[PDB]
């Protein structure tokens, strides 16, 4: 997240840190949200590679543990089936994990709460992403989970000539764009938090932000539309 500021601890419970097995350590990749006790929902180019991948819930410092982590392994990938690693803006950047064992709930470790399929954000809708992505372009992960206030851009905006043009699609969100707060490499796969009636529900996954740079002005960064896929989120857990 470039432009954010450090989270408080117990804000964003669902947010989960996607590592991969490097060497004999675990490292950093993505953002991912919980969604049940066993099922992490993130994004399908996040889990390209294929590496050793766990999960961390109630993290808050990568490089300082606090004793309120669990680590967990990923035992099952299910990618969306229309997904394709060298088409990113045709859409469908949507994955969901079932994790080897299920995390115990606290303050720091909850259910994220998705929107009701269908539902789409008004213009300039309230949201905040968070992650541990690239606090500048070509920078360095964050060491404290990040959040930005990230207002929406509608499809109509977002799709026009100057800002995303046909990369984006109805299946996305576009939040910011202001040329100063924004996603940025590493906070991939995670949400895209937005109050709607009292309460955040986690309506994108981070998907992209432009090839020049994270925060770059009238390139908003794009997320996966999280009501879009409810019925397949639905279907992939009473599947798995």
């Amino acid at each position: 997240v470039v432009g954010g500021t450090e989270a408080q601890r117990n804000s964003w419970p669902s947010q989960i840190s996607l590592q991969y097995r490097s060497g004999s350590s675990w490292a950093h990749t993505c953002g991912g949200t919980l969604i049940r006790q066993n099922w992490v929902m993130t994004a399908a180019h996040c889990v390209d590679r294929e590496l050793t991948f766990r999960v961390v819930v109630g993290e808050h410092n990568l490089n300082q543990n606090n004793g309120t982590e669990q680590y967990v392994g990923v035992q099952k990938i299910v990618v969306h089936p229309y997904w394709n690693t060298d088409d990113v803006a045709a859409g469908y950047d949507i994955a969901l994990l079932r994790l080897a064992q299920s995390v115990t709930l606290n303050s720091y470790v909850q259910l994220g709460v998705l929107p009701r399929a269908g539902t789409i954000l008004a213009n300039n809708s309230p949201c905040y992403i968070t992650g541990w992505g690239l606090t500048r372009t070509n920078g360095q992960l964050a060491q404290t989970l990040q959040q930005a206030y990230l207002p929406t851009v509608d499809y109509a905006i977002c799709s026009s000539s100057s800002y995303w043009g046909s990369t984006v699609k109805n299946s996305m969100v576009c939040a910011g764009g202001d040329g100063v707060r924004s996603g940025c490499q590493g906070d991939s796969g995670g949400p895209l938090h937005c109050l709607v009636n009292g309460q955040y529900a986690v309506h994108g996954v981070t998907s992209f932000v432009s090839r020049l740079g994270c925060n770059v002005t009238r390139k908003p960064t794009v997320f996966t539309r999280v009501s879009a896929y409810i019925s397949w989120i639905n279907n992939v857990i009473a599947s798995n």
